């Protein structure tokens, strides 16, 4: 079940990298040369790098430099780093790499758009989107798939009109339906999969990554809105 | 372990879709409207579609039409379809969807560049590694030794000491070989180190990955050592 956080963090990375025709396949290895780490940072910040880097990182000494300029750009952008050095990324320390990406997710996806920590800001935003439901956390409250259907219909009434009378004992079916409509007609990509979000062992961080896409979603023209 | 084939087939799809700034996340659902299926076919064939499709597939009747034009283009391109209809893709039949993608992998990745396409790829690897007895696309690759041999065969210097690698460290060997192949040969990891060494890996997933080797190009800055 610890795969879920890695999978969600990778999908989030690829969703930004695809705008520059680039892609990673393995968070452990594909950021080590620093090339695709810089690319990710440049597209997220909409800014170029402050100094030049090695185009051909032959030896790890050049890989350390490429990650250094990435960490410098991150530091001069007021983004707080929770003890991650260049060596950790180059040598492929998976635990600290996942920590680096989450820092990026918190800063760019959660706190940059919408007195209080970014976590309770997102919870606060969902809270009044769903006033009839008692939402407190980013895990168990979403396991049935009912709350996803409620959220998707809240953003555009008609996508999931009968969310209330959904079978709570069919979690994957409910989640897949809600996230399908959200992807097709709100443009919210599945950085987390239906099977993963309902899984009894989901981490809050993975679910937060997915839900952070909802405040800035736009309803598409051809959407099938029914009242049922 | 049945996840491996789905994961490899999805990664293969995303490796082509990324050239048109597009991406799928779920092979079961993300091809059902037919929009990203057409996109995948257009980039693979380097040709546009023969007739126009629904930009806004509101109801499944329009989703069926979008997949129909995708299947028509596939049919008029002499690509043999092993019993897959529009309904199967739209309704999200995972088994038949994986069959549809494998058809595309066989035609575009294996048989279009370089007897059946399977033994063609096996034949190509065979003389790249004449000192090794390769027969299959599964157990022969579990140690990670053969991957290191293949990567060094394509560019002598990337994995010079593959011969004296510890066979009891499969994931470590596989990760090293596939790392060098990605960085300096431009072969993306459509399959991950942990998946290729897995005792229950299917031949189809491994074939998908290895089909990228015949057309690989050595990058200028590669660290080639003799050891």
């Amino acid at each position: 079940w610890k795969k879920i956080q890695q999978n969600t963090f990778t999908r989030w990375c690829n969703e930004h990298l695809k705008c520059v025709s680039k892609r990673i396949a393995n968070l452990q290895t594909d950021l080590s040369d620093g090339l695709r780490l810089i690319a990710l940072l440049e597209v997220l910040s909409q800014k170029k790098m402050h100094r030049k880097h090695n185009q051909r990182p032959t030896f790890r000494q050049m890989q350390l430099e490429n990650v250094s300029v990435a960490l410098e750009f991150l530091d001069r952008e007021s983004i707080k780093l929770v003890s991650i050095d260049s060596k950790a990324i180059v040598d492929g320390n998976l635990k600290l790499i996942l920590g680096l990406i989450w820092t990026l997710i918190l800063h760019y996806s959660i706190s940059m758009p919408m007195k209080q920590t970014p976590k309770q800001r997102l919870l606060g935003w969902i809270q009044n989107k769903l006033p009839q439901l008692p939402i407190t956390n980013f895990s168990r409250d979403w396991q049935s798939g009912r709350a996803l259907g409620a959220l998707v219909d809240s953003c555009a009434p008609g996508l999931c009109p009968d969310w209330d009378s959904w079978d709570a004992s069919k979690p994957v079916t409910n989640a897949r339906e809600a996230m399908q409509q959200a992807d097709d007609w709100l443009g919210i990509p599945q950085v987390i999969t239906p099977e993963e979000i309902v899984d009894p062992n989901v981490d809050e961080h993975s679910v937060m990554t997915y839900l952070s896409q909802f405040p800035k979603a736009k309803l598409k023209p051809g959407a099938p809105l029914r009242p049922k």
